[PDB]
């Protein structure tokens, strides 16, 4: 027995949001609803299996989970489990709306509940310190958001997924700031280096919930956040030696994100005919990256270097 | 004879707010004319009487004045006397719009010079600290200017109106990352937490403006401000208990701002035929609210425990 | 021989803006196109000056560049120097679209390149500090994308302008937050006063590139951008005896990109009929203002007061 580290749920969530990327390609070239279903398939089973092992942590290792969730820093991984929820029950929607829905709802609920709960009392003061402004914050505070904004678009809910959207995306300019003038002042330390990755999120899940919800318009808001977007990847890009100066390691599950959600959007811009080369570039780019991570996975699977 | 502390107009911004709220539903329910008139009524009188004490401020307790102008913390609160002219103006259109727009004028002038003299001269450094970072700042910076936009709008100058409304919005956006970030890291003493209820404000406010310009058109940015509001709401309920640790008192007519302009915004969402169910809610919760303000206020007039 | 000071070419950058202005009042005053063409003139041929003095620099004075190029500071002003040649590429397009095409690539590959180099090399910590945060950063995060964006319109890639002008956009809002922050606790040096002008210029600059790709539509986002716009210029107006509190002298040409894209602006509010009162209150004064600039620049020069 061991306590699943939180941090994993990124595994079935990047997988899950690739799975959705290639689902909207379906009626382009058919062949992508079979590379669809795969990733849809592979990203449920282990969000099965990290859900029971979670079920477990809570079981039988409660004080662990007490002590994250109290972190002004760590209680953020734990909206990865909503988030992740939500996304499977988008993938499931294909076999089962009914039982998608009930999972898009526990996932809607339970974020923000935890938002709710968690964001709200780092405002009380005194436990958050400057050096808690991370990357991860954008969880539950950004992505969730999103995440429950594209879900409740799939079910017909646009109007109340425009409130998550805008929840969401005032959040992000709200807190970015701020993070990115502590990154400048003080330099990140390699074992958090990794969660850099998110920074590349934002844009791209703000994107692609704005193109779920108001029927795959690609106008100019979506213009302007695909533009900041491609300012940060290419940020990151010329970043990413520093990123792993300790090495590389399973951490960098923390680019699938934001990877997943640049190739759901480009499917919208395709579909739309605007900029298809770049779009088209986006896709096979963040393809190609997941897949390395996943081979980078599999490799640390088969030498026992996975779980704790 | 006594200095009246200026943070007294919040009593009848918060009614006067309330009452162009109602005052928009008299075609629904023809009924809420009359309520609206009836908080109308009160509002004015009172904010006549608060303008007369304030002026006696001005002629016998000048150096207060002067103390709390040159405050970095303590001048916002100014920012009210020009808010709340306009708000009375904007109730008065109903009887004498000549009257109304000269009262409009007066707020817009007053506090545009306001800010420009005194929002601006922080910028020199040196005075303002980081423990100047109040939710009060709000006042000059941001509500001014969406007040200023909704009663220009109200007088038939829509296009002046969003020139005011995109100031108040843009500096909304600037200032509230860093009031977050001050909040997570510092504790905000008692004796200031009731000022928590401005953060109800903006999106609201905001969203009242928008919608008083762009004729009652709900949009996608109407939706989007709609959302983050109600993240905010749902945060400063959970607070709720930690902002009343050491008793209720007159300062939480700081939240009636944002709660009449969420009461307000409704009408126009309900009219919209845009999550009428939600704006139900909020129209009624507002109302429960700012009436337990009313009726707590009552109560230490009648205790003697109101003014100074 | 001497090293040229880099910041230099924000005189180049203004007349060149300016130019353009006026450019864009031809069809309403046919007499306008020889002040823009006698304007493009003379910023063209002090730009190849300037041009040639950086090229002796960096052949002859490489470790000044360098330790211009390192500092978390100075870098900044290097980002002058694409600028200006896009917008003296957009001043020759009428002469010679194909040379003006060159020098609008040659400068968004440039100023591209040098941020994804340079601004992301700040989030790797421990360079940049607090007191780096100086308004000349919107120089390469914001005036660059900017620039980009309304050139690449011009030559017909407006699907291309807008992922620059998000991009500039998202960056500016994410980075006045701190900026303003900081100016109110920690009061600017004298001698970096000067450049309180580049405060003016992101609200002014942003609006006047959208206007160039959207085809000069004056819509809601254009007239909030105004609205903002004219925020910050009254604030620096009341600013203005502290800004030149140690005197008058050639850094005030930071105020002319503000001022000339205000100009710019204006005309297609003008154009649009938008607030045509205003739009020519501020065309006069841009104009007047950059006279002044222009008046006290030569006076230098004849008093051999300009080169270091
Ligand atoms: C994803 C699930 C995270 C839940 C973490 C809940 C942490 C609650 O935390 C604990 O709850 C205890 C009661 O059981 C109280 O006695 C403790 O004071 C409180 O810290
Ligand atoms: C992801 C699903 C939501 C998790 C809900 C767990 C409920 C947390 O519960 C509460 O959080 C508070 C801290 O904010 C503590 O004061 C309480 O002791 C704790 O029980
Ligand atoms: C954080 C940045 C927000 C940018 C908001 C851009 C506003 C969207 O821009 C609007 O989009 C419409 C559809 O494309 C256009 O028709 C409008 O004229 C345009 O202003
Ligand atoms: C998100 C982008 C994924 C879409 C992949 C598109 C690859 C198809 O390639 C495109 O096929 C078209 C006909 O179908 C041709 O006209 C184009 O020239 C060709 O580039
Ligand atoms: C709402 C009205 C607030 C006005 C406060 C104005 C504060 C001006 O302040 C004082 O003005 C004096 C002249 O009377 C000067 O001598 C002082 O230096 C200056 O502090
Ligand atoms: C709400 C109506 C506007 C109030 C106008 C009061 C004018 C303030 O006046 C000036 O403010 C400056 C500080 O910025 C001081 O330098 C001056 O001494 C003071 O007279
Ligand atoms: C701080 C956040 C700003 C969000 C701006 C949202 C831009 C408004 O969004 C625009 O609204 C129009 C009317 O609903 C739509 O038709 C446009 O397509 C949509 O982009
Ligand atoms: C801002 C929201 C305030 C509006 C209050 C609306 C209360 C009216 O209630 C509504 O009346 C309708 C007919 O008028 C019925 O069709 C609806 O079922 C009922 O909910
Ligand atoms: C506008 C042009 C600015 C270019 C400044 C480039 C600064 C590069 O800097 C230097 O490059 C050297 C190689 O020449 C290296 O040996 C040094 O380590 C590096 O600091
Ligand atoms: C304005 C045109 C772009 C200037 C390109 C100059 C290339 C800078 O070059 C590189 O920058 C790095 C710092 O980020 C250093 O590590 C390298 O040593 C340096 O060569
Ligand atoms: C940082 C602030 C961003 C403000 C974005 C405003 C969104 C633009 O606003 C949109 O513009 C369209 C054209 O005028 C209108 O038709 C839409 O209804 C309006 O919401
Ligand atoms: C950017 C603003 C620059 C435009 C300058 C406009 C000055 C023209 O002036 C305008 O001329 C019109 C006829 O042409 C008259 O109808 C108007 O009354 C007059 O104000």
């Amino acid at each position: 027995p061991f306590p699943l580290p939180t941090g994993y749920f990124g595994i079935p969530l990047g997988l899950a949001a690739l799975s959705l990327a290639w689902f909207h390609l379906e009626n382009l070239f058919p062949a992508a609803r079979m590379v669809s279903d795969v990733l849809g398939i592979v990203a449920s089973a282990v969000w099965i299996l990290f859900i029971l092992m979670y079920a477990y942590k809570l079981r039988y290792y409660f004080e662990e989970v007490r002590a994250e969730y109290h972190s002004p820093v760590r209680f953020s991984f734990i909206a990865l489990i909503p988030i992740t929820t939500m996304l499977v029950g988008d993938i499931l929607y294909r076999w089962n709306p009914l039982i998608a829905e009930v999972l898009i709802w526990i996932g809607t609920i339970g974020q923000l509940l935890f938002s709710t709960l968690r964001v709200s009392e780092l405002w009380q003061g005194g436990v958050f310190e400057q050096k808690s402004t991370h990357p991860s914050f954008y969880l539950p505070a950004v992505a969730a958001n999103f995440t429950s904004a594209s879900s409740l678009a799939l079910l017909g809910y646009h109007d109340l997924g425009y409130l998550f959207f805008g929840a969401g995306m005032i959040a992000w300019i709200i807190f970015e700031p701020v993070l990115l003038q502590h990154l400048r002042i003080s330099s990140l330390e390699p074992q958090f280096r990794a969660t850099m990755g998110i920074v590349l999120a934002p844009a791209f899940v703000c994107v692609s919930a704005y193109l779920s919800i108001n029927h795959g318009e690609v106008d100019t808001l979506a213009k302007i956040l695909w533009g900041y977007g491609f300012l940060q990847l290419f940020f990151l890009l010329r970043l990413f030696p520093w990123i792993v100066e300790k090495g590389l390691n399973i951490g960098l599950w923390a680019f699938s994100f934001g990877l997943a959600s640049m190739a759901n959007s480009a499917t919208a811009f395709y579909h739309g005919n605007v900029l298809q080369g770049v779009s088209i570039f986006a896709f096979v780019f963040s393809n190609v990256m997941i897949g390395l991570l996943v081979l980078m996975t599999i490799y640390k699977l088969t030498k026992g270097q996975f779980f704790l």
